[PDB]
């Protein structure tokens, strides 16, 4: 098989020519091999502090917040809480315009609804105004015909998801996915106190977090360390091993194949490609111009359950982050890596690959 010295050497061979080549201050990444997650660490979370990156460092996960999204979601179903099949409107009286009349859960969970945009407009500020935006949005496209990357989307779709349980958003998500998880340093808002561990974002040389923003612990705002991402990764990988019921099935859920896009599949956060897949078409659709565009969409009805024989991934940044995440159910491998650099996808999917192909 592979030794632990030489899954060392793979990965410090491939993290530290990248962080050069793309100026990456400082990265955390987790292997998953043979059931245990093995940790390595690079270069500074604070450059002006001289703090090194360890795996208590906390990284903003940009949209890679969605997969918790996805499970919380799929959990609340599982639950009998909310149904993908159910009408937007059935959560959400106030959104009387009929042009929401057609869509459902799952298309606000999968970019489907018609064309809702990339942000939630920064006008928008409070919920009054977050109605007045769906209620004047007037939809592009019908219904399940259109995939279009929006945080506008999927955003409403985690917001309106935990109205049934009567609880704000961030204490279901703390209730029913970290806890139980054991995800203690997985946070929406990090606590005065866990601060000291938070890594500086870097654009253009200059220090960066991440800005408040309308629905945005529900796509964007999640912060985690290396750690509490490789169990994460762990769970969703094996979720045999959860024990919470309907834990175990929003899981399931969110790995299911929804709609058909070129070589990727839609599931509720997570996306997913048929295993084995080479890595030019992985690398391909990692491109901005590409997950950015709005593409036509085959409809998977009935959903497919979660596929073994899958790379599942998602990556996420913010200004000053950028994260990707993948893994192969039926192999048993995965891959977390953070960092305080957005540098562009292709460069993350390239590594992650090349470092999972030595496995
Ligand atoms: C998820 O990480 C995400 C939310 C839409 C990030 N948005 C942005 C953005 O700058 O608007 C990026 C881009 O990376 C350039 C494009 C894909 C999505 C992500």
């Amino acid at each position: 098989p592979v030794s632990e010295k030489q899954l060392a050497e793979v990965v410090a061979n491939t993290i530290t020519p990248l962080m050069k080549a793309q100026s990456v201050p400082g990265m955390a990444v987790a292997v998953i091999y043979q059931g245990k997650p093995h940790y390595y660490t690079f270069g500074k979370a604070d450059i002006a502090a001289n703090k090194p990156v360890t795996p208590q460092t906390l990284f903003e996960l940009g949209s890679i917040s969605k997969t918790f999204t996805g499970v919380l979601g799929g959990d609340a179903i599982a639950r009998g809480e909310i149904s993908l099949d159910d009408a937007v409107t059935r959560y959400w009286p106030q959104l009387t315009g009929k042009q929401w009349q057609g869509i459902r859960m799952l298309d606000l969970a999968t970019y489907t609804a018609g064309g809702l945009p990339l942000q939630v407009p920064d006008e928008v500020t409070d919920n009054a105004s977050l109605l007045r935006f769906y209620q004047n949005w007037q939809p592009q496209w019908k219904p399940g015909t259109t995939r279009l990357y929006a945080n506008a989307s999927i955003g409403l779709f985690g917001a309106l998801a935990v109205k049934p349980s009567g609880m704000p958003y961030e204490q279901a998500m703390t209730t029913r996915v970290l806890k139980p998880l054991k995800l203690d340093h997985t946070w929406i808002n990090v606590p005065k106190a866990e601060e000291a561990h938070y890594a500086w974002g870097y654009r253009d040389g200059k220090a960066v977090r991440v800005s408040p923003g309308m629905l945005d612990a529900q796509a964007y705002g999640v912060k985690t360390n290396v750690q509490d991402m490789a169990n994460w990764v762990m769970a969703n990988m094996a979720p045999e091993n959860v024990a919470d019921a309907s834990l175990k099935q929003g899981i399931a859920l969110a790995q299911s194949r929804y709609w058909r896009i070129g070589s990727m599949y839609q599931g509720l956060g997570w996306e997913m490609l048929n295993w084995p897949v080479e890595a030019n078409t992985v690398v391909e659709g990692s491109d901005s111009k590409v997950a950015l565009a709005p593409l036509p969409v085959a409809e998977v009805n009935p959903p497919a359950p979660p596929v073994k024989a899958s790379w599942v991934h998602k990556t996420g940044s913010t200004g000053g982050f950028g994260s990707y995440v993948a893994f192969i159910p039926e192999k048993q491998i995965g891959i977390v890596m953070l960092a305080n650099t957005s540098y562009p996808n292709p460069a993350r999917v390239e590594a992650a690959y090349h470092i999972l192909e030595a496995l």
